[PDB]
RNA sequence: AUUCCGGUUGAUCCUGCCGGAGGCCACUGCUAUGGGGGUCCGACUAAGCCAUGCGAGUCAUGGGGCGCGCGCGCGCACCGG
């Protein structure tokens, strides 16, 4: 229904969208590991319609800005918004505005365009599972003057973080993790954009083929 | 729950302190139906001051006396352990 629905009236403009509506590729995986810019949001929408549903839509910061031209000062909208499905893929944008309305649309397609995949796992001391309820190692971010570090944890400890990085793993898919944190965590910009900066760099810690299987590594989707 | 939130600017990122939010102990305002368990109740200030009465005795299988009874027993102080 609505897949046809969004793709009959969505005219693209690149070859990425143009591969996108023929149908070349199907899936959302054929899109990331390749240098592929991505500037369209309708790839988005099409490849995983879970980014459109209100309860993946996180609203998480509006901040009233002032230009002086006095002169008379000028006041303007700073939007921060996440995006994802809850099984590997999130994103992360920041919007202009002059009303609340346009920052909001300009920051959810921003954070549509830098989307991300993400490996989930188990590497706690205390579950040794093999199921994805965590991230597989400890991984480190920053940004600004905030830094965080995120641990695994076991089964039914409930993200152990403050609450920005609360939302931003929710829509990850993370259930479980402890964290430590260093800096000025009251600016919500840099928290939020350090947490994401940790959960990409799950990506450049190198294993080994006994690793998957120890550790229930999954990248993406699961099952 | 190996956690953050407010505050310096016309607006921003930092440093850095104040404050919030949790637990235990003591005093206190308002209010209060019941049963059970426990190693609680002048320690912080005066190891400051007092009245009344109690908190350490026992032995007739160590000895003499006296009394109350019926050579047998009951009691009183005393010597002695
Ligand atoms: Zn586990």
């Amino acid at each position: 229904e609505i897949a046809q629905r969004v793709l009959e009236e969505w005219e693209p403009k690149t070859k990425l969208g143009r591969l996108v509506k023929e149908g070349q590729i199907t899936d959302i995986h054929e899109i990331f590991r390749k240098g592929y810019q991505i500037k369209e949001p309708e790839i988005v929408d099409v490849l995983l319609p879970e980014v459109n549903l209100r309860e993946n839509q996180e609203v998480l910061d509006i901040a009233l800005t002032v230009r002086m031209t006095d002169s008379g000062r000028r006041i303007r909208f700073r939007v921060l918004a996440a995006v994802g499905n809850r099984d590997g893929y999130v994103g992360l944008g920041i919007g202009h505005g002059r009303e609340v309305g346009i920052a909001i649309r300009k920051a959810i397609n921003y954070a549509k365009m830098n989307i991300i995949e993400i490996k989930r796992g188990c590497g706690s001391w205390e579950c040794r599972c093999r199921r994805p309820h965590s991230i597989p190692f400890a991984v480190e971010g920053k940004e600004g003057s905030v830094r965080v570090k995120l641990m695994p944890g076991p089964r039914g400890l409930g993200l152990v973080i403050g609450d920005v990085g609360k939302k931003i793993l929710t829509l990850a898919g993370v259930q479980d993790v402890w964290s430590q944190t260093l800096g000025e965590t009251r600016t919500t910009v840099n928290f939020a954009k350090a947490v994401f900066n940790a959960l990409y760099n799950t990506n450049r810690v190198a294993i080994k083929p006994e690793d998957i299987e120890r550790y229930g590594i999954v990248v993406g989707r699961a099952m």
